[PDB]
């Protein structure tokens, strides 16, 4: 199967414009729509569940008849379930379902996909990839627990969190271990401090779009499922190229 | 070290251009600027040793002393010749040098580098790959017996000639097997039937370049030297990414 090019909606005639967006991203290749109004980053904005509510449903409510999936990033049960009850497809949240103990029960109760991102306040007595691997199969299996199928469960790196330049450097080195799970990998880049590093150089975010797509494609190497990326097109298409070479390369073994 | 970065400079006022093309190239990334002005097509021109030179000097002549390697891409061993006493670094041999066999002799004087990419009718008795290797290793020997160092020798699979589509992919599958040569790799698939076919829907040439980059990518996993690309900021940045991620996953193991 493909690799899933999973564009970023951020919505922090708003309605208007994210229905706009979402048709352009599909235009340009996006297999999947996260849609989120929070961030876990450390200096995030505080946001209510009330505010969390109120700027992600009327979003979600004009884009799920959509004929893409939508995922919602979420760590509140109560906006996943008001998201589920309208049609959305998957949550992503970036505490592993660790915020919230309902958001297994909730995602399995509408018989959805949830990605389960690794985070934390950057202590650890393992190092890095021990710590990133117990912790996120731990999750999983709550999730399994649940009654959430594996093959609907989603495994993000968390690449931005709870980890130094040096410990982001062993992760990135070591997918495959990650892929090696048989959850499907969720790699999320995209123009963050990793590809800073990558340039070497100071950049804006939009010029680290190239060095996003090399992470795109050496992360389909590793056997990651999808990608999620702010430049759908590129990445679209870059991802074409890499899954056509990788079948052909099978193909003829 | 990194991958090499070949830009091409096609020529047919247009020293001027070639000089501000070349100019654009090494600001974008180029480490080595590919000059010809012959093609060995079937479905391509008939040009004479004079007009071949004609076209060819002037440029050479302008651009050579720009900080960038030149390779010149011609068959004949007098347009060689020319261009090495100019002090171009590399020799970009179409017919890896049997269409004139003193090539050998001329880049060994010189002390530069050949590049022989594989051709012909598309006529062979054996498989492809087993025929590209022993035309290339043959091609390599004769280089090796006039002097030429072996980390100076260069080959080229030849996407785009004496071949089918399935033979392009056969050997788009295997170019680890070519790699495995220990001579340096030049992959050109630049907006290439190869590249076409990768889009599959229709397109433009240039609607290529994220398919070419695509190989680009993959090229370098498999461990290709450099590649010859018309896009020359795009692959030069994904191939930057590429290498640190390959580097960064060498060091860490």
């Amino acid at each position: 199967t493909k690799t899933k090019i999973m564009g970023i909606l951020n919505v922090t005639n708003n309605v208007e414009t994210a229905i706009n967006r979402v048709k352009a991203m599909i235009d340009e290749g996006a297999d999947i729509i996260d849609v989120g109004g929070v961030s876990t980053r450390p200096g995030h904005e505080m946001v209510t569940l009330e505010e969390e509510l109120n700027r992600v449903l009327p979003v979600v409510e004009a884009i799920v008849g959509f004929d893409v999936k939508i995922s919602v990033d979420t760590f509140r049960s109560e906006v996943a379930e008001a998201c589920l009850k309208l049609g959305v497809d998957m949550i992503n949240d970036q505490w592993a379902g660790l915020y919230d103990h309902r958001m297994f029960q909730i995602v399995a109760k509408y018989d959805a996909e949830i990605i389960l991102m690794h985070n934390g306040n950057g202590n650890r007595d393992e190092p890095v990839v021990e710590e990133m691997l117990t912790s996120l199969l731990a999750q999983a299996h709550q999730a399994k627990i649940a009654g959430i199928p594996s093959n609907k469960i989603w495994l993000d790196p968390g690449i931005g969190f709870a980890k130094t330049r040096n410990e982001e450097a062993e992760v990135m080195a070591r997918l495959d271990e990650l892929v090696a799970t048989e959850y499907p990998v969720l790699l999320a880049t995209s123009r963050k401090r990793f590809t800073k590093e990558m340039m070497g150089y100071d950049t804006t975010p939009v010029e680290r779009d190239e060095v996003t797509a090399a992470t795109t494609a050496y992360g389909i190497m590793k056997g990651v499922r999808a990608v999620r990326v702010h430049n759908v097109e590129l990445n679209a298409k870059l991802a074409k190229g890499i899954d056509f070479l990788k079948e052909n390369e099978n193909a003829r073994h």
